């Protein structure tokens, strides 16, 4: 078996000529030559079976990506694993090889307004499909947006996804931990479990702001600092928006703060397209019930050159693990991956 950087990467004989790419959320990522399709691909090594939580995330990722089929969502081309559960220690997921991701791109490249518009359109087109399946991604951020050499954009990593459950979204103050901090909506810290589609729209708004300036708009230094940054730009919430928060601890925290004025978007982004800033404002709206939804965002004037609802498909079959032991989850992963055996 081929090895990479002193570690088994057991993918042959179909996949050869391996090169290290990096260390992702699940393990080592390499490129490899696909001797059948005669193209180089990405291969991700996953070793989850010692821990129930790792098995949960791996099953979510595989189950969702196998059921979705969309141009703006990364597909699974192949899955490599041992022929029996007893011999299965690792799982390798094979995907199209993508030149870069939006995190790496923003480290060194200024985006044209035309690229910002195109990237945002593709993110929302993919998200429309995800939401139409009753699924929440719950970890949208630049490093989960892959790009190939012609700037085709694909959303990746569904290991933190959930089925939407808006009727059970309310919770208490300072208890919830959903999404990566900088992309986390204000209500997560106030009264929300992150079970509604508006959590994803907030993250897309954060990504849009970051595309406009190459810096994160709300760079909280730790969990508690994140709300300080959000309110420092949005300003104090209105009485109407506070009246929508029934939880007293959350509401009284906001009432205890000194008044803060809104910072106008065009002062933060003086070279931005004014239509982009109008859409940005609607995605970064404090009240999640007033926040724009994905189909409204696609129809916004900023995206008029691309908008075409008949070419913005939805899922055929929406989705309608907490307590399973890792042994049952391993068996489920084994069954989910059987179609690729051979
Ligand atoms: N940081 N880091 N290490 C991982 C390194 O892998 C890269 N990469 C990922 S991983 C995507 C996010 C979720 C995960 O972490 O699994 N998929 C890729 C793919 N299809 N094609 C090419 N490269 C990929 C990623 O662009 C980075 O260069």
């Amino acid at each position: 078996p081929e090895m990479v950087r002193g570690q088994v990467f057991d993918v042959g004989p179909r996949y050869t000529n391996l090169s290290y790419i990096g260390e992702g959320a699940y393990g080592m990522v390499c490129s490899a030559y696909d001797n059948l399709n005669k193209v180089r691909v990405a291969i991700k090594k996953i070793s989850p079976f010692e821990h129930q939580t790792y098995c949960q995330r791996t099953l979510r990722e595989i189950k969702i990506l196998l059921r979705f089929r969309h141009e703006n969502i990364i597909g699974i081309n192949d899955i490599i694993r041992a022929p029996t559960i007893e011999q299965m220690k690792d799982v390798y997921i094979v995907q199209d090889l993508m030149e870069t991701d939006l995190y790496k791109l923003l480290k060194t490249q200024h985006l044209s307004n035309d690229h910002i518009c195109y990237f945002l359109y593709q993110i929302l087109r993919g998200l429309k499909y995800i939401h139409s399946a009753n699924v929440l991604h719950r970890d949208l951020k630049p490093s989960n947006l892959l790009l190939n050499t012609t700037c085709d954009l694909k959303i990746c990593d569904f290991g933190l996804a959930r089925v939407a459950d808006p009727d059970h979204d309310h919770t208490g103050f300072l208890t919830e931990y959903v999404a990566t901090r900088w992309y986390r909506a204000p209500e997560i810290m106030l009264n929300s479990k992150g079970y509604t589609k508006s959590i994803d729209i907030w993250s897309v708004g954060c990504i849009l702001a970051e595309m406009l300036s190459n810096r994160p708009i709300f760079p909280g230094k730790h969990y508690l600092d994140q709300l300080n940054h959000i309110l420092g730009i949005l300003g104090s919430p209105s009485q109407e928006d506070l009246n929508c928060i029934i939880n007293l601890k959350a509401r009284n925290y906001l009432l205890s703060l000194p008044h803060k004025n809104k910072v106008p978007w065009n002062r933060l982004f003086p070279n931005a397209d004014s239509k982009a800033l109008d859409l940005l404002d609607k995605m970064l709206t404090f009240n999640p019930h007033k926040r724009i939804e994905v189909e409204q965002a696609l129809a916004h004037p900023y995206l008029e050159q691309y908008y075409d609802p008949s070419d913005e498909p939805i899922a055929e079959a929406p989705f309608k693990l907490d307590d399973l032991p890792k042994e049952k989850l391993k068996e489920l992963i084994f069954e989910e991956t059987a179609r690729f055996q051979p």
